[PDB]
């Protein structure tokens, strides 16, 4: 089969021909319909030799959607042909967190050598992929695969971050969304669908501010030095109930701290090495919690899919072939994809 | 192997010799260390011919603990010898409720013919039992099997009922526990371990009131017409924040309605066919929710086990052999078991 | 001043001339801008001699909005002219429930003789009204008084009922709203603003079903014997996560029980003497809680007002003068007001 | 009347004779029965001239308990003689946070010049004190005033910090308490009363570790470089579900970050200027929230009082006279009070 693999350190990913795999007992083989490109796949290929621990070669792609091609022995709940989205953050399935579906917060996955597809196990950027267990498949029915693929991470991750403090986001509340990219443009829509929060979007790019308005933001503010005061102008000096920072650079976190409300929240979702919120007295309002969430839960993915199927999630995508995969990753580096890049095997 | 089966309608269960089963892919074979007798096993054998739909024969026992004897193909997370408790209320594992571990509230288990062990599938009152999936096994480590078996239902069910309204049971709250039997005597202990609620126990039998005091009740009141006013004497006329009725007869539910607080809760856990709370204006206080909960969740079972391992759950038991099983069920009918009856295969 | 009072038992309310009151220490005198007519004002006038305990005469109207006319001694937080909505369900202010703003669930208001305006204290259907305390005034800013008056009950009461089980109403959930009248048409809009629940409206009147679609319902079904099965057709046989029954007759409650989901909720908000949910095993799904909620909380009223100010609550009203008050109550009996009737003193 | 006032900057507080105040409308005059000394009163007197904004003179003491001496006009809910504890963190009473009793998180108290007694308004370290409003009085009944005074802050503050993440602290959870002083020794007891968390105490002083065991800690560990690894030894390498750091120095926060669990919590309750948690990816586990909580809520104070009245809070105290006040503050500087210092006016 055809696939995109990261085959040497510091070199760009290449199109390859590898064995179509077979499912063993418990596993499921999917024909891939769509495979999302995430900014996190860049962090993975930018890792030095000493830091990279996902093994070589590695079939990329942790945002996966497909149709069931073959059942491994003993597997029930799925028939051949069912369209399914792949739950990425695989856990052990047995710990207290995993039993609540919160496999993203699995404590023992590291020690047992369970790694996500695209981040240690063969991923979705291939004609077929293996899924370890039936519990990591989420039905999508007649959902367009191209729009479903980003739901597995670009939808799931903001959905989770928002879900953690959803009780705070009642009528009267204000949610700030920093970074209207893959994640943030879905985050805005989530906030609108599951809350009455006023949504303020923040980005450097005026085109991305326009995108924020397109997908439901009540206001849009240019990022940088002016941002915090412009957000306080909009909030009447009360601050933002929640900041969802999908950029996660120091300047965005600083902004988040300067605007968050007393008893509010900051969710640092974007990843910049070294960047951190400084949570201590006089550096942040009273009661303003900060967290770095990770991916999301099984029940949350199903909820994201239910939003997509209800028409509440317009996911802006561009389609690529497997051959155009390498090129698409380069496009993702330059920031020229207006939403999410998706690969469709022909 | 030796087992206790319900073989004919209306007739008492008998000791039998049946094939030691083999695990297929995904399944786990356990040697049984302990098997609990529940009052619900009586309701099952008292069902008429037309109502009984669990099939014949049926190996009894839905409270199960064991050691892993054999792994079916593809099963990981457990090695031979691990002591495990069996999660009873099996669900489909894939629905929104099941993905949160809430397999007790699985919507699709009925239509798929997934039934608990002891209530449609072979149960624990046998030398060995099959468990369908790894996710239905909960490690107990070095916990005494005899005291662990009741945790799977007698602990789990009250733990769940209490868990649903645990936010209400803060300092200042009062919890009434009606029926200090298998479930209720564990319920009292749970309330003490996980809340600061004042605990008032209610029972007909003065011996069971003594048992309530033994396990942590702050007061004990004889049941009947006088119970409500005696509970109001203790609560200063404010009412009970929560009533956990483990009897569930009409008179106990009536009592529960006459004592529950404004914005409080009634959990009808005991089962008497025809009995019901009457929830309508003027028949119950404002904001006083009522529910009939069912069994409990995967994460809840682990929590109950963690309580047992921490020394917070004194489970009063009497041990029986497989041969004494039939006799132990007659003893459970008369109400002569002070706590929970447990069968240990020799 | 002019007002509408209930002056003798079983007789209709009449227009009267009574002293313009003065605020004592702590109190606030409002000039009334709008005064809502609620179906509950009918139940009050339908009470027999023996049951009626609100005193005579009684200035009607528990849905009140005004402008501050005079401050009683020691009162701060409000200046003359501020437009305010009146929080109706007055409590003692000191108990555990009142300290959380939950004055609707005040335990000690009954024994202290604190009664709502319009239901024991002088109400809003007058040129001026007294409010006991500053904590019972909610700023509305430039909100149209006519549309703000229903927020105090018609908005607040459904907002509360929904707030209690809001965690259940995620994407994928279904909320049924029975009775698309004053309350129910605001309930539908609340569900849309604060949740991603699919909203199914139920009413006897096809015109009210049209009204349900106008205000955002995803479907509408005629009430009666057919309702339950038509709701199950729409939910795929899964049932309704939540039923908010604003009629509260036995037939609507029966419907609610026949459609509610496993681990779902029924909120009996409408009031029919004798009507009740029958909550017991086999009469309702496992885990399906039932409650009769009452009015709502202080923080909830502010939230309802925040929804109105954000444009999320189209409140359908008809305006009346104080002279047309009596007539407007007769019009409310026949069910000819399409939404909520509001009295505006000139 | 006699009182202790901070009268010049950088000078120690002195015993003075000032007018017995009179309550105006809404206010309540209390005869003080007990007045707690908090470490925060030291931070206040250590402030430079430029930073100190509480006005001079200032009657100290923000932990206050008394009996009602006189009612201001219009005040109801309290009769002369009622023993009451004073809710310290006064807010505006009208905002969304204040209406939920969360006056600690009042957004508008700063701009309105509402300041706590002992931190801007006359405090409790005097024969009498004024309380602005009835809502800031909490009945204590026959509770010993000396043991009730610390409940208003030393009890309330840890109760709040714990209350925020109480859902995390189920059976199986571990709570670390760093600093077994005034606050921390009450925090340990709270954790035991309202949760099944395993409690690990951390302190520099072996005497304070002994105190931790006296009041219910399951283990005790010497603070410093070794602390984190010793906590991980106890938790099986899983980490602590929650860290409540009542010291709040950088080294304790660093420790808290090195031991907190994935999806856990750090509550930085102690105050060291400049100290902060560094919440960013790779510097703290996934999902581990951090917050600096402030004081606590009205309903929480009542809950703390209910714990004291139930016998669940052994508050270690030493009594002082008003004359010994100055000396008692010097004793608090050196750290020679084993628990909380309380002043009783003679
Ligand atoms: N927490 C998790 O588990 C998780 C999951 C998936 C992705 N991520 C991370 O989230 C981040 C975002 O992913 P994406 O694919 O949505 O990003 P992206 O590449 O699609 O674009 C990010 C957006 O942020 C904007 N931006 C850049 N710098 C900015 C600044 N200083 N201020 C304001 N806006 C700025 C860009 O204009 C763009 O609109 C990445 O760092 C990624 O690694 C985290
Ligand atoms: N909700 C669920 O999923 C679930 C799970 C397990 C059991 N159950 C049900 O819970 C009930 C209790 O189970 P158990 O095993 O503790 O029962 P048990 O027979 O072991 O003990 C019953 C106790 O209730 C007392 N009692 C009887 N009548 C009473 C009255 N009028 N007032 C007060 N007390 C009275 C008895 O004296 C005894 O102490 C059973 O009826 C069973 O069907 C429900
Ligand atoms: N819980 C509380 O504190 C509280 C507060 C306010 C009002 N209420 C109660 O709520 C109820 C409704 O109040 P309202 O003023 O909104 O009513 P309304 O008179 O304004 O509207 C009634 C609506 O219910 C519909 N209806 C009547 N019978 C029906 C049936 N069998 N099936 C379906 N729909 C039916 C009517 O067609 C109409 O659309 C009243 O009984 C009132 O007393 C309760
Ligand atoms: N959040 C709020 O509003 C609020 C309210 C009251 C107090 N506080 C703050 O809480 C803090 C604690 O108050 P307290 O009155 O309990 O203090 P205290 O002086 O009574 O107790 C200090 C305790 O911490 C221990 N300690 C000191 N350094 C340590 C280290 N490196 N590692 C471990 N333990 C150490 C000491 O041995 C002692 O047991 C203060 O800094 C105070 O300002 C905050
Ligand atoms: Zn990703
Ligand atoms: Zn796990
Ligand atoms: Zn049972
Ligand atoms: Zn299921
Ligand atoms: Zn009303
Ligand atoms: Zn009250
Ligand atoms: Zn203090
Ligand atoms: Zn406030």
């Amino acid at each position: 089969m055809k696939a995109v693999q990261y085959t040497e350190i510091g070199s760009e990913p290449v199109v390859v021909d590898i064995p179509t795999p077979t499912p063993g007992p418990g596993e499921i083989l999917l024909k891939v319909t769509a495979a999302g490109l995430c900014h996190s796949d860049i962090h993975v290929m930018d890792m030095p030799a000493a830091q990279y621990a996902y093994g070589l070669p590695l079939t990329l792609g942790h945002e996966g959607v497909g149709t069931v091609a073959e059942l491994g022995e003993g597997v029930t709940g799925f028939g051949v042909g069912d369209a399914v989205a792949v739950y990425g953050p695989w856990g052990c399935g047995a710990c207290h967190a995993c039993a609540r579906g919160r496999e993203n917060y699995c404590t023992r996955a590291a020690d047992l050598g369970i790694t996500p597809p695209g981040l240690g196990s063969p991923g979705s950027m291939a004609e077929y992929m293996i899924v370890d267990s039936a519990r990591h498949l989420v039905p999508i029915g007649d959902l367009d695969p191209v729009a479903a693929a980003p739901l597995t991470d670009a939808g799931l991750t903001p959905y989770h971050a928002i879900s953690r403090v959803l009780p705070l986001l009642g009528p009267g509340s204000t949610a700030v969304v920093i970074g209207v990219g893959g994640l943030g443009h879905v985050g805005i829509q989530i906030l609108r669908a599951v809350s009455a929060a006023r949504v303020i979007a923040v980005d450097l790019d005026d085109d991305r501010l326009a995108l924020a308005r397109e997908v439901g933001a009540d206001a849009a503010v240019k990022s940088g030095a002016g941002a915090a005061d412009a957000i306080r102008e909009l909030t009447g000096g009360q601050g933002a109930t929640a900041v969802f920072d999908f950029v996660g650079a120091q300047s965005t976190i600083d902004t988040a701290q300067q605007v968050v409300a007393v008893d509010g929240h900051i969710s640092v979702v974007g990843i910049h090495a070294g960047a951190h919120a400084k949570v201590g007295f006089f550096m942040i309002p009273f009661g303003a919690s900060v967290v770095t969430p990770y991916w999301g839960t099984r029940s949350e993915l199903m909820e994201v899919v239910a939003l997509a199927r209800a028409g509440r999630l317009d996911i802006h995508t561009e389609t690529f072939t497997l051959d155009e995969g390498p090129a698409a990753y380069r496009r993702l580096r330059e920031g020229s994809i207006r939403g999410r890049g998706v690969v469709v095997p022909t």
